């Protein structure tokens, strides 16, 4: 139906998005350089289209990417993808593991509500803030770290993984209690409680280790988790997703042990989910068929049932049951990738029509800390799954809209579990030379206006700005020059000691030299105006990404010779603001925009 | 039962207080220098607290002073302050014919609602606006205009002011309208009308030329006068003042005349003035003996009647109505000098516990458009008589406060004459070396704090002060200097061309240089900082009375010899702004404040 091996090549790149640094030498994200670098655990994914690392989707995601590949690595080779996505993940658990404090975890870096108040890309953020990190044992976050680098020891056969794995178990298992997880509350909270947790990370280090103590704890679990409502049914009307992993381990265990008690669960879940329903009982669906369980990330939910429903209808054998599921599950995934009322992709960079706007800084790419500028995202953030429609197929691209234009980890993970799966079947060429290069724009230039021309002096209004985007970044030595043309100033008898530079303001913070004029070649001169820790000029908000200088070139008051008109820096200057080549910027003493007299 | 000297010594400089630029050379008041030199018309009085000149009271208050000089010139000469009189009447009338346009006058300098907004001192109100002037003819201001100068012919023997009295007095009449009188409005509209103004210039006419055709004219304007409420009988329950000059030219005519008319119509007025009253009609008084005749300047009115009481009195035989007259004018004076219920001066340095907070611009001595700071005026008004107490005797000597503590040349002029009257019969001593010298503030000074500190470098923000106020002025060439002992730099085997001078923060409108680190002697350099146009320093708002600027001056960065302890202009600074010595300050190349190493 799609070219589900492009969209899992895109899928999985979007993690390349998210790193934290340092990046892995084979990061193929152009506008992604090392950001973050002060964090107390480095490495790892930003959560969203923020900088935070909340561990829990964190692990969640890469628990899922795991489960991919423990189901369909090798039929995946043929895509092309599995050793980017098996070097993805490996990313991410490296991460999990650095986290380590032997009774204890940090679970975060990043305070939610600080990070979220500012609009701007990873590689500057330090210059806004200074980043907390969190530190505690909560079951629910634990035991997530511990599931994820379970299944990663079997699909990435590492033993170190393993060992981890263990160690975050027995203390999840050890503690029993989110009491000490606060810090991601109100983003990230614990609703579930942490039995299913638990039950998922048992699960998985009995796949990998085939210990029967194992399955012994999954199983002792089961009666602790959630009921459905007032009922002694298990709760099966959700999702499998960051917060609440019971409904995979019940699959994996239906699949494991064989028991009764996990089919009959794993059948009414995916019952409730597909469009016939569990006795009347069902997720709301919209009109164009996309399985809708609340207004944040549905398509998220939806792809990761999917995946779901895949795995369970591959792992029986009666025909009714796997179609039902395997339809449920196609469809599901082909409502993301266009077959909606829209006829349009909501996966950014990929099919007919894709999100533009997703809601996340550093693909937008602003230099002043806000959403609306630049227009357009500077970057495309390909793979990316949206949070999709609302309940009525309704949807418009906007920045803004941080629930329908959401972006996130967890949004991205069992989504590609079933790109996966559907790429094993239908096969399909990932593109080549991908991803192509960005059209970039000017990073480094000065605005500059005449303020004020006299028949003795020329003053200049001079912004130098830091718009870097391919990546944003920092540049200490800036500074640029001024040229003048002074034949006129000679042939009326004066010289170069005759001319004074004064300065009429220089913004605060921003500490600067300027140059005595000084000789160029022939009658040409210049001064250089050097910012001594150019890292200042930054963009990271209206004050910061642009530094302002006003400065004057006088002859002497009384005198008539003064001629801006043969000077090469006063071409084309008005008296409103506006870029200028004529004003070159220099990084130490590269060029890095501009033109110099003489070329 | 006063120095009544001292108090004419004292109410006549407040008209050297008053004195726009140029200043004679015998201007005895050390705050005030040359203001608004860019005037239309130079010289003459700012009006009261404010810097607008409204040539209604103006021409009004030198008509009084002429009038008192008329009366009691011969009368004052053993207090000494005749001279001071006649000299300080001439700057007003010299004003008053330079005002002359041809077929029209120049009646205004200053727009009274920009002037009324800024709170600041006189010499420097250029930096803030430009003062638009009026032209006109209006009868009113015309008219009192002709007064002033006729009186003034008499008693300064000047033909030039009989000429242009002539010459005004025939303007006013022609016109008949205040039509093109607009730019008081609301300040000193015209009330009564024109018809007194030319009474009481004809009347002066006759009085200086004894030509009856002046007499004849005087005599056909009474029954144009305003009428009492809806009587025949010509106005009399109001003060001769500013707006209306009809009740002193009644007495005047009465003495050169003889006829019945004119003293039934000075004794009705005069009555309804006494505590006896006119008919059971009377002015109202307070408890402590003040006749009270409206809420603004009540002490000018019924210290201006007190003059004309004496005035009529002395011109009459009966001993009953003299010694009725005599005691309500010296009741009147008495009270304004202390004989009241707080036994207080309502004159500025004056008398016991007089008025400390007159509403006063110059003399008040601000530097940053505020009334409360300083919170003590900077200099003495001496002599300004203030509004006054309320109905009820009521006063608090504040500075918000513009009705009781309001100040003006035509509150000061009638009571000069009274003044004149006491003097002559009581004597007294006028103050020897008078006025004393006043405390002075520094004016022109650096306030300075270290602003950042490192083991390559200091970082100082210095602000350059004009708080000038003896008085206040403009300095161009304005710079101060910071002292360094690159004792260290030489020791580390660096050079001064090793040593950076930076800025990191120059106020926005303030031209600056800085210059090359010079030698001054032995190891000892600095740098200058010098403002273009220091005239932009000055005392008219808080962002204008300093120029902030913040410079570096660095070694390299990663060296450890800077040493700022053995630097002269460090001495004292901390990371608190404060004034210090020792950058000292420069006019061209003249320190102005301050010290420099070694003397
Ligand atoms: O009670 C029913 C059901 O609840 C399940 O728990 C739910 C919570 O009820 C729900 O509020 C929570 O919703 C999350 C959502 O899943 C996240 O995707 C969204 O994430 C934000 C993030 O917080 C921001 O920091 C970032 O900038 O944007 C992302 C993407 O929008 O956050 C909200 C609020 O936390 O989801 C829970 C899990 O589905 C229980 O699991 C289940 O047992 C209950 O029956
Ligand atoms: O109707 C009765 C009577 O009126 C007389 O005219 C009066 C006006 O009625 C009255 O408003 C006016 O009040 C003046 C006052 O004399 C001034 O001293 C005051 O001056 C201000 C000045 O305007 C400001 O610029 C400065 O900052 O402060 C000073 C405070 O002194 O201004 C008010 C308003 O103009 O006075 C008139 C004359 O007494 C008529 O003369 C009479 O014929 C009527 O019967
Ligand atoms: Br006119
Ligand atoms: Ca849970
Ligand atoms: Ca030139
Ligand atoms: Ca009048
Ligand atoms: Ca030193
Ligand atoms: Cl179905
Ligand atoms: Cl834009
Ligand atoms: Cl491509
Ligand atoms: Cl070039
Ligand atoms: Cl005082
Ligand atoms: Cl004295
Ligand atoms: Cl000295």
């Amino acid at each position: 139906s799609y070219n589900y091996a492009e969209a899992l090549q895109k899928a999985i790149y979007f993690y390349e998005c998210q790193q934290a640094g340092p990046l892995p030498e084979w990061n193929r994200v152009e506008w992604r350089g090392d950001a973050t670098m002060n964090d107390e655990v480095l490495g790892g994914w930003y959560d969203a289209g923020d900088h935070v690392k909340f561990n829990l989707p964190m692990a969640y995601s890469a628990a899922m990417l795991g489960w991919a590949l423990y189901e369909y690595g090798d039929d995946i080779e043929a895509s092309g993808q599995r050793l980017h996505l098996e070097r993805n993940l490996a990313f991410a658990l490296d991460y999990l593991v650095a986290c380590d404090r032997g009774d204890s975890v940090v679970y975060q870096i990043g305070d939610g509500a600080a990070d979220h108040k500012w609009w701007g890309s990873a590689e500057v953020i330090e210059k806004e803030m200074t980043r907390p990190y969190f530190v505690g044992k909560g079951s629910a976050v634990v035991g997530q770290m511990a599931a994820a680098l379970a299944v990663g020891s079997i699909v990435l056969k590492n033993d170190t993984y393993l060992r981890y794995a263990k160690k975050y178990f027995e203390l999840a298992d050890a503690t029993r209690s989110d009491s000490t997880y606060t810090a991601a509350n109100g983003f990230y909270s614990s609703h579930s409680g942490f039995w299913d947790e638990l039950l998922w990370a048992s699960t998985w280090l009995y796949l990998a280790t085939g210990d029967r103590n194992y399955l012994d704890k999954a199983e002792s679990y089961t009666p602790k988790l959630n009921r459905q409502n007032q009922t002694t049914d298990i709760e099966y009307q959700w999702a499998h997703c960051w917060d609440d992993c019971h409904y995979g381990a019940m699959i994996l265990l239906a699949r494991a042990t064989g028991k009764e008690e996990y089919h009959k669960f794993a059948q009414m879940h995916l019952d409730w989910w597909t469009p016939q329903g569990y006795n009347g009982k069902r997720v709301a669906y919209t009109p164009g068929g996309l399985a809708h369980l609340d207004t944040w990330g549905p398509l998220r939910y939806a792809t990761t049932e999917a995946f779901l429903a895949f795995v369970y209808a591959d792992s029986i054998n009666d025909p009714a049951l796997k179609q039902k599921y395997y339809n449920f599950a196609k469809s599901q995934i082909d409502y993301a990738l266009g077959s909606n009322p829209d006829n349009r992709s909501y996966v950014v960079g990929f099919g007919n029509n894709p999100p533009q706007r997703p809601h996340h800084r550093t693909a937008h790419g602003t230099w002043l800390d806000k959403r609306d500028i630049p227009e357009k995202h500077r970057h495309v953030l390909y793979g990316a799954l949206v949070g999709g429609p609302g309940r009525d197929d309704s949807y418009e691209d906007n920045i803004e809209d941080y629930v329908k234009n959401a972006v996130a980890c967890d949004y991205n993970a069992g989504f590609v579990g079933a790109l996966c799966r559907l790429t094993a079947e239908y096969g399909g060429t990932p593109l080549a030379n991908f991803p192509p290069p960005e059209q970039r724009d000017d990073e480094f230039f000065v605005e500059a206006a005449i303020n004020q021309a006299s028949d003795h002096f020329t003053e200049i209004k001079a912004l130098l700005n830091n718009r870097s985007s391919w990546p944003a970044r920092l540049i200490k030595d800036l500074s640029y020059n001024y040229y003048m043309d002074l034949t006129e100033v000679f042939e009326a008898g004066y010289s170069v000691d005759d001319i004074k530079v004064t300065i009429g303001y220089c913004e605060s913070g921003m500490d600067v030299e300027i140059s005595p004029i000084t000789h160029l070649y022939d009658n040409i001169y210049y001064i250089k105006i050097s910012y001594i820790d150019g890292t200042n000029i930054c963009p990271i908000g209206q004050e910061q990404y642009a530094a302002e200088l006003q400065f004057r070139i006088a002859a002497p008051q009384g005198t008539k010779f003064w001629d801006p008109t043969n000077d090469f820096s006063y071409q084309g200057l008005t008296r409103e603001l506006a870029k200028t080549k004529y004003m070159p910027v220099f990084d130490g003493a590269t060029k890095i925009f501009g033109e110099v007299p003489g070329g």
